[PDB]
């Protein structure tokens, strides 16, 4: 979440990806957030409004959160990409090489309060992405 990407709209940003380039460029502006690399990442070929629509639906029990409920699994099946820092223990963006694996499925995002200077018309919007099932 940089000083010019909120913390949902930059979600979105390597989260989410009509057309995701070679992870690893694909990983350059997104890192472009942070000095280390990332451990993983996907990127769903989906607008923000199918996303925040999600929020929207009936939630579950999230992974990351086995105590909370915080988050909500997509109702239709899309198109996204999945990403892995294929290089462990690597951590420089300039030479970091991340993995390339397509598939349509679901996808569990968390959703939490925004800025109303950021997502006037949507109140909730994702925030981080367990994972894509």
């Amino acid at each position: 979440r940089p000083p010019q990407f909120t913390r949902a709209q930059w979600f979105a940003i390597q989260h989410i990806s009509l057309n995701p380039p070679r992870c690893t460029i694909a990983m350059r502006a997104i890192n472009n957030y942070r000095w280390r690399c990332k451990n993983q990442n996907t990127f769903l070929r989906t607008t923000f409004a199918n996303v925040v629509n999600v929020c929207g639906n009936q939630s579950i029990r999230c992974p990351h959160n086995r105590t909370l409920n915080n988050c909500h699994r997509s109702r239709f099946r899309v198109p996204l990409l999945h990403c892995d820092l294929i290089n462990p223990g690597a951590q420089n963006i300039s030479n970091c090489r991340y993995a390339d694996r397509p598939g349509r499925r679901f996808y569990v995002v968390a959703c939490d309060n925004r800025d109303p200077r950021d997502s006037p018309r949507y109140p909730v919007v994702p925030v981080h992405l367990d994972t894509t099932i």
